[PDB]
């Protein structure tokens, strides 16, 4: 800030630690003067920002700060003189004062008021309070705002600190000073502060109220003001302002890569079948399964002292429900590398009267928070409609580290024609057709040219909005028949969905061909499967599995 | 797509250029099959990636492309001569195939594929249609797309091209087919395309219905899909795809330092005078004064076809709440700064400033938060809030603004300092002749009598310090830049500012004339001592003023600076 000076009577100036007052001698000077001597306190840090004896430059600023909080109103005096060869200096005195506001907050991102991302940047990270709450739990989910004045017993009387916000970023942000006592928040974007002489500490704890969204473009913001008022007739003026920057953590979605943490079942009852191979499966797997006691998508909301986990659940189409909407392991897509994956979700290739996709609100959702950059697929030719249906991803210890199973019905075909020509080409499947009379259906082949056709669109572009390379994608035999108004559907139950419980997880039985007392179809996946490294149970065949949070936090990567 | 072959029978395809044509050779591999090769010419651009005893990798890469385009079936053949160790060598056969496809706009930048800003990007800008507006006449003004086709006559038999747009974006894009033609617009996503084969140019004409707003980050995408229909039982399975994207032109203020083209009237009063001194300061300014014969901002929506000036308002081209509003969000309130330089972020299209509190509180005014986040869309421009609820007016202008200056950077900013008239009235007190009178007429030595006025007026350029570090920090300012205006403040119901005789400030500039309101102050020597002080600090630089008593707009011409060249 700027004070001016008269020179024949003194008045009074304040300034703070840490900022560099502007003084301006030269618009309120003498009527005479050319030439300027500091004699001033040592306690006073005096400089010069734009002895040479440089003349009364039209802009010359003279910074101004004090470091030692005073005790008595305006202890420390400041004074000039000008010597000229007309007159003996004249004299200007100035009532300057001492003190320290001070904001801190979790600048390290260690557990600072503006949204900011940055690996390597200054912010703080908040928590979305998406629910209505204490003590430790109060101290360790919210972040922490810390105050600090040093000020003269009776300095307050002529001023005041004041705490605000801006009113566009008011709504989702609050904050408690320390029942909890609310400062700020959706209806107060400013407060004053009663703050008395001397050392007074008062703490505040900082929370959100919502995720990034369209109309939430990434600032909460926070800024301190210092108040001058002398008088009871003439309004208030302002003397220091800071403001700086903190940010808030957004929505995530959990793949099936990670090891698992907790895994759930439904309400079929058919468990003593279904839940015994998984039971027994989660005992191998020495993961803690307690079953469903008795559509719903897990995810984790961060920050640097806590992790608390979170999850969701829902004009209707086949293509808005959650197995459309797929999360790729961590990824690496042209050089962007999201560690916290990418959303993959199916739409159609061009709209039209019959065209399906999902509700732009979702998609908008999922583009906000922008660790996950969501992908367009094509699932609408299939007449359910998700991507699962013929796509998964599996734990890879090896290699490239993750493995992603794509349904292909040509390798079903190459498998059938080569057990044929080995004599025995008479395998009951499950009616019981044959793999001649299986070969022997010219409408089935021309159906599965045709989806086939479908999958590779499909196919490159996820090699393309995955970063992908043929060495990562494994093929799983599964023929396709069409349907009403010509929809794909699979031949033999599903074999790409299914349970990822870890490094050995559970695949449906195909209840295909029968081969000297073995499943063909078992006996492949097994030998595409197994060799990599994993083990694999079959069952006929609701479940949700909580995975480990990422130890990669979302605040350290560039979006 | 992927293209796969089978041993049993050969696969026809066809292969559009500008994809490179990846091939499959694991998933239908022959059962003694280990190794193969292939046949083709030396100018044949065929890509491997890792004779020659090439094996099944399980990721060797192998794309083709040519170098030429078919109007008849397979001009080329490729067969991949599979070779097997106990096996003859069995050839998977492809006549291959490439029709020219061609989606040619002003993509630099200049209406992946992809849009990125600066003065060496990608994309194509669209001008809003704001008009109410045959098809010689729109060619030259709009955006036209072509879309070149040479494929084989027997195509579009079997095979059908459909151009759309995303089911969010109809209602801000419009094309037509070159009166009514509806393709892709407001009510139709898309448009299947009835394309002779052969070789065959289209062309569609491009216009907007809406500028860059609150849900609306500007960016719009077109598509072009080539599909195939050989079977009509089964759908349509589509072979090829192509885009294109363009983004809506923003629309610009314009600040009050630029030379203007015309200048505009409003008859409120008669000012018979007024009138003839603005026509005499115009031809002096040699600009077209067009008078109305019985606060609206005139910007530029600057493209590289043509700058059609915007009107923007609370002819040209024209761009609610119910009510209840605030007379404190007009559109004087909206200054705009010269290029700048602020905390190293740099503004060459300027700096929009407002009114607004310093602290937000429930007694604070501020813009409606349309017209903010309006201007925050229009990224080129980022708006600063300044400290200007002290006044009850709240408009920027009114103590400070930027008049031209041929020195330095260019621009010079006045702001209203009451310590300079205190200064000038005590040096003219001190050589003598202190007792003059003013304008209700009050003297010169009354008033450096009076210290409740140095207190209002103080504190007034305390509100001035304030804003003026502000400047320093939210324009890149300087204090040496700063004209301290003599201008007297006063304090009245609620403790609100007002001017205290006419503010020489609050001036109608139509170039470097500026056409001050008149002081009426002290008579001394002849002239008045305001206008004594005006006259010696601007004229040594070249300024000429003209001093009425006192509605004028002035359209002026665009920054010549392209708004595309900038990051925001």
């Amino acid at each position: 800030t700027l004070i001016r000076v008269t020179p024949e009577q003194p008045t009074h100036a304040v300034c703070v630690l840490g900022t560099l007052t502007q003084l301006d001698i030269c618009s309120s000077a003498p009527e005479d003067c050319t030439s300027f001597s500091i004699n001033a306190s040592p306690g006073v840090v005096v400089d010069i920002a734009h002895s040479s004896t440089w003349p009364l430059d039209p802009g010359v600023e003279v910074t101004l700060t004090m470091k030692v909080a005073s005790g008595s109103t305006g202890d420390q005096k400041v004074q000039i003189s000008y010597y000229g060869p007309k007159t003996p200096p004249v004299k200007a005195l100035l009532y300057l004062t001492g003190v320290e506001i001070s904001l801190c907050a979790d600048i390290t991102r260690t557990g600072q008021r503006t949204w900011t991302w940055g690996p390597c940047g200054q912010g703080a990270i908040l928590l979305v309070n998406c629910d209505r709450d204490l003590d430790s739990e109060d101290l360790q989910d919210m972040s922490l705002m810390t105050l600090s004045t040093k000020t003269p017993k009776d300095f307050f009387t002529n001023h005041t600190l004041v705490l605000h916000v801006a009113r566009s970023e008011m709504d989702k942000v609050r904050v408690f000073q320390a029942k909890c006592s609310v400062v700020l928040g959706p209806k107060w974007p400013s407060h004053y502060l009663m703050v008395p002489g001397g050392k007074h500490n008062m703490d505040f704890y900082v929370e959100a109220l919502a995720f990034p969204d369209t109309d939430f473009p990434g600032l909460i913001t926070l800024t301190i003001s210092l108040l001058d008022t002398s008088n009871l007739e003439l309004p208030e003026a302002v003397v220091f302002q800071d403001s700086v920057v903190f940010r808030v953590a957004p929505w995530i979605m959990t793949p099936n890569t990670q090891p698992p943490q907790e895994v759930y079942a439904c309400s079929i009852f058919e468990n003593e079948d279904f839940l015994k191979s998984v039971t027994t499966l989660a005992m191998k797997a020495k993961c803690k399964l307690t079953i469903c006691p008795e559509e719903m998508e897990i995810g984790y909301i961060q920050a640097p002292h806590k992790t608390l986990p979170v999850v969701f659940d829902s004009g209707i189409s086949g293509l808005d429900s959650f197995g459309n909407l797929e999360v790729s392991p961590p990824v690496t897509v042209r050089g962007k590398e999201y560690p916290l994956g990418r959303i993959l979700f199916g739409d159609s290739c061009y709209p039209s009267n019959d065209s399906r996709q999902m509700h732009q609100a979702l998609q908008d959702f999922l583009s906000a928070q922008q660790v996950q950059a969501p992908v367009k697929l094509y699932s609408d030719w299939l007449s359910v409609g998700h991507v699962d249906e013929f796509l998964s991803f599996v734990p890879a210890p090896d290699r490239k580290g993750f493995r992603l199973l794509l349904a292909s019905p040509r390798s079903c075909y190459k498998l059938f024609q080569e057990q044929q020509n080995e004599g025995h080409g008479e395998a009951l499947l499950f009616k019981q057709q044959k793999i001649k009379n299986i070969l022997s259906n010219k409408t089935l082949r021309e159906h599965n040219s045709f989806v086939e056709r479908c999958i590779d669109w499909n196919r490159e572009l996820l090699k393309r909005e995955l970063g992908l390379a043929e060495s990562d994608i494994i093929d799983i035999p599964q023929l396709f028949k069409l349907k009403e108004f010509s929809k794909a559907e699979a031949f033999f139950p599903n074999m790409v969905n299914m349970l990822v419980l870890g490094k050995h997880l559970g695949i449906p039985k195909p209840f295909g061909p029968v081969i000297n007392g073995r499943c063909c179809l078992e006996e492949k996946v097994c030998s595409l499967l197994e060799p990599l490294g994993l083990q694999c149970t079959f069952i006929n065949d609701g479940t949700n599995v909580r995975r480990k949070p990422f130890s990669f936090k979302w605040w350290n990567m560039v979006p």
